[PDB]
């Protein structure tokens, strides 16, 4: 299915081997590149490794902050990770200046939650520096005439714009990005028309880990949301997905691993 | 999409609106209807009840047993469950007295691993007493020419059986038998293709609770089988499954539930 590979530098991800388990650095910040900060970001890298991760994804700003600032704050981050975990590392900003500093610092894929569309620059760092990016759906408001419609109308107006800046079809990445500009029904409404995205050609991430529509239909707090993560893995999965980009991950590669099974991936 | 409900005398158990838990109660012997088995028992089927089960599955033989007794020990369970907890029951023997009796003593549903093929007479106590039964997909060998196809050929040969001595289509709830007569790779061809026996006309309900495939998947022993059931769970209900079997009732009704607000269910 897939005709090549994903071209990461130092590091090759396969595409229809199995589903490819991103895992999410926690980024704690001190009250001040400091040390229990690093080594508390390094020592969660090297435990997702064990679990199964193929890839770590590192955050400056967690939604829930000065350019300058998110730099001093990843930069460190990436450096000790790369150098002490070997697996990709996606950066996790929508910020031109930001990216172009993380791949300096050793980061292989861009993961922008605004699909260039913040920030147009920052696919011209992609063009450049020649890495994978993930171009996830996200707007500035929530009223669509159809919901499905939108989402592929929208994130195709984030693939001309990085295939304008030069970005080969290869390095593209889609995501339907799960719990932004979206009310609880329309995130269940996008994970049962997950599918539909497919037509695109290109790869599909799946971010969905603890998120607020699981409380929603679950009636419960972010630390019980493990078993409605799962359940959004697996139909992610079964929908198609090549990556899944999760908190719990000894529990989501073994739940990957068994659809990997059982769909014939 | 069913235009009718299960009957269950006292309960009635509605198929559109959810998928429904069928919780394992685990059967644990006495060496001599003693007090801590039955009060063991009773305790188990509380948790699952609070837990979010809709049916109890009560079995007096676990494959890993003469009549008489197999009676003995279910009977006195049955009687207790019954009245101590407000849920279905149902009966997990192929024996035809056994199963006899088990509904005497209070169970609702008949659940047979052996399709009414073991004992023919057991879907005339079904008749009978107009219980709904489980047919599951069994045999004595494992030579099949095309997997899913003589599945459902042999889950036809059930429904014949069961039509023939009375049983009302109503009554008939079918079981693709994960796990029996069935090679590891087999077991995860049905699980692929398990939306064909929706051809069938009848509700199906999944087993695949912690069962060696999941392990040879995984490479986990049976407690270590939690993510690889849930991975079968959601399959399952995308699937159109209208039950599963299951031991972690807690965990899986949690999947079950955010797998229905997702598909729509
Ligand atoms: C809340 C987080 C922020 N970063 C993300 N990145 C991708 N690709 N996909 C996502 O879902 C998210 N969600
Ligand atoms: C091992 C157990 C025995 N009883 C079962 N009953 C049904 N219906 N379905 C099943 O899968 C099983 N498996």
């Amino acid at each position: 299915k897939w005709d090549y590979d994903l071209r990461c530098g130092e590091y090759t991800l396969n595409l229809n081997e199995k589903t490819l388990i991103m895992g999410i650095l926690n980024v704690t910040p001190d009250s001040f590149g400091s040390y229990n900060e690093v080594d508390a970001a390094v020592r969660h890298a090297k435990e997702m490794r064990d679990e199964g991760a193929h890839i770590i994804d590192i955050g400056g700003e967690s939604t829930r902050v000065s350019v300058e600032e998110e730099i001093k704050r990843v930069v460190p981050m990436i450096q000790a990770v790369s150098k002490e975990v070997k697996l990709p590392i996606s950066i996790d900003t929508y910020k031109a200046e930001v990216a172009k500093q993380a791949i300096e610092a050793g980061a292989h894929i861009i993961n922008d939650i605004w699909g260039a569309k913040a920030e147009p620059k920052i696919a011209e760092v992609a063009a450049h520096y020649d890495v994978p990016i993930i171009l996830m759906h996200n707007r500035d408001n929530m009223n669509y005439r159809n919901l499905m419609a939108d989402m592929i109308a929208d994130l195709y107006d984030s693939i001309k714009i990085a295939k304008d800046a030069g970005v080969r079809d290869e390095n593209i990445i889609l995501d339907p990005g799960i719990g932004f500009a979206k009310t609880p029904e329309q995130n269940l409404e996008a994970m049962r028309n997950l599918e539909q995205l497919n037509v695109l050609g290109y790869p599909v991430l799946l971010g969905t880990s603890r998120k607020s529509f699981i409380g929603h239909v679950l009636d419960l707090p972010v630390e019980e949301r493990l078993e409605g993560t799962g359940a959004t893995v697996c139909l992610g999965i079964e929908k198609g997905c090549e990556f899944v980009r999760v908190h719990d991950v000894k529990e989501m590669s073994r739940m990957a691993k068994m659809m990997d099974a059982m769909i014939g991936k």
